């Protein structure tokens, strides 16, 4: 488990964690954006 990006939800604000292929892309409410959704 090494493409275990979501492990402690790492974007803020309240939003969700979701994979790809290596690493991760974070899916943050309408609103917010940034790498770990901190916008």
């Amino acid at each position: 488990v090494d493409g275990d990006q979501c492990e402690s939800n790492p974007c803020l604000n309240g939003g969700s964690c979701k994979d790809d292929i290596n690493s991760y892309e974070c899916w943050c409410p309408f609103g917010f954006e940034g790498k770990n959704c901190e916008l």
